[PDB]
């Protein structure tokens, strides 16, 4: 299962980071409903003042809660790989900046869905958009990312782009190239191209002095073309 998906899954995260040498940690809770493809993640500096702005972050802090649609469970490699779960590695180029790559491992403990993740970042400019906190507070347009299989690392792959609005105007872009690959040896499924679809908002928790981000995002799997929904609707029947 997918099986393990059907209700409201409660989840855990935790991430671990160092960029240029400035470490950090977070730790948040939520759930997510994968039926409809919500989820809500409340998420906390441990160590005090984040020292990268939250959005840049939204990316690394569970893409096996997107809703695939009944004629597309068959493409849904992410709950596929569970229990046992997936690892989920990134490199983030921030255009005229530095990078992040990060390295997390997605898996149920017990009843409660885990992102445990490690970050780091290199090559900074200390008085950028990143480590100079110049971003908005603020999310981006609804977009689709474009899921590919792997068949080498028996996985799947991505790139996509994240625009984080600069404060006063502009844009900061962030690259993204993603690689899934499972953590046990049981089957998955290898999917055929599609997209997820993403929408999100970020708020603040009012009664929380914490350094933390609200994160509410909304996902739906959906084929490169209607064409290809409508074929596998036919193929479904």
């Amino acid at each position: 299962g997918e099986e393990l998906f059907t209700g409201v899954v409660p989840i855990l995260v935790e991430l671990d980071g160092d960029v240029n040498g400035h470490r950090f940690s977070v730790s948040g809770e939520g759930e997510g409903d994968a039926t409809y493809g919500k989820l809500t993640l409340k998420l906390i500096c441990t160590t005090g003042k984040l020292p990268v702005p939250w959005p840049t972050l939204v990316t690394t802090l569970v893409q096996c809660f997107a809703r695939y649609p009944d004629h597309m469970k068959q493409h849904d490699f992410f709950k596929s790989a569970m229990p046992e779960g997936y690892v989920q590695e990134r490199t983030i180029f921030f255009k005229d900046d530095g990078n992040y790559k990060t390295r997390a491992e997605v898996k149920f403990e017990g009843d409660t869905l885990v992102n445990r993740i490690e970050l780091k970042g290199i090559d900074f400019k200390e008085d950028g958009n990143i480590l100079g906190h110049k971003l908005e507070y603020n999310g981006w347009s609804a977009h689709n990312i474009y899921i590919t299989a792997d068949k080498q690392k028996n996985g799947i792959k991505a790139n996509f782009k994240i625009r984080h609005n600069i404060e006063d105007g502009g844009v900061q872009l962030a690259d993204h190239y993603q690689q899934n690959t499972p953590i046990g040896d049981g089957p998955v499924l290898l999917p055929d191209n599609h997209y997820l679809s993403y929408c999100s908002a970020l708020s603040k928790d009012p009664n929380e002095k914490r350094d933390h981000m609200v994160l509410l995002e909304f996902v739906t799997a959906a084929g490169i073309t209607l064409g290809m929904d409508e074929l596998y609707k036919l193929e479904h029947h």
